[PDB]
């Protein structure tokens, strides 16, 4: 089964200049705890933008060069990337858009949160088609002291 998680501002902003300007330490506890122990599939720009290996995870890198860095490993692919995985219950693909857009149509799940941010960006998750997802899950927060705007954690699953 192949999951995507994302967290995105309004308008479907995932990044701005190679980075995501916000800071929700909430949202990034939702995302270690929905990945941990799980293979992560990501593109090369998003690997730059994390700069390290993420803990505790297979860190599966999508690019059509070689790879630089074996502490992760590195994928020409997406047929590849799948394959590198092995036999898990679920694959984590954690973009960016490009890698969103390839992966979308193969999902079974997304893990999507919502944050009441406007942000100008220059990258953004796929448009996909509503009637295709039924939301199994959603729970709303407001700001607090640790995390400035508003979030929505949402779970739907293909119909
Ligand atoms: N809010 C969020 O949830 C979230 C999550 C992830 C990322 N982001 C943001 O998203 C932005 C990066 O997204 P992006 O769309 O620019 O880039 P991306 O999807 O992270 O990476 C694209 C790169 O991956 C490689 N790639 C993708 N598909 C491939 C394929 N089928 N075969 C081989 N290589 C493939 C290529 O690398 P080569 O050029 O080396 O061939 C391509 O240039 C950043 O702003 C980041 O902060 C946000
Ligand atoms: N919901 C969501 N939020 C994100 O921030 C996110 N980020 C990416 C890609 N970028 C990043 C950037 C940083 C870290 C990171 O530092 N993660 C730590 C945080 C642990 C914590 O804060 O509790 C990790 O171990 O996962 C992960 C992904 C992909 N999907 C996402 N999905
Ligand atoms: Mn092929
Ligand atoms: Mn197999
Ligand atoms: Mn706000």
């Amino acid at each position: 089964m192949i999951s995507l998680i994302a967290a995105l501002a309004v308008d479907r902003v995932i990044g701005m200049e190679n980075a995501m300007p916000w800071n929700l330490p909430a949202d990034l506890a939702w995302f270690k705890r929905n990945t941990l122990n799980k293979p992560v599939i990501m593109g090369r720009h998003t690997w730059e933008s994390i700069g390290r290996p993420l803990p505790g995870r297979k860190n599966i890198i999508l690019s059509s060069q070689p790879g630089t860095d074996d502490r992760v490993t590195w994928v020409k692919s997406v047929d590849e990337a799948i394959a590198a995985c092995g036999d898990v219950p679920e694959i984590m693909v954690i973009g960016g858009g490009r890698v969103y857009e390839q992966f979308l149509p193969k999902a079974q799940k997304l893990y999507l949160t919502h944050i009441d941010a406007e942000v100008e960006g220059d990258t953004h998750f796929p448009d996909y088609e509503p009637d295709d997802w039924e939301s199994v899950f959603s729970e709303f927060h407001d700001a607090d002291a640790q995390n400035s705007h508003s979030y929505c954690f949402e779970i739907l699953e293909r119909r």
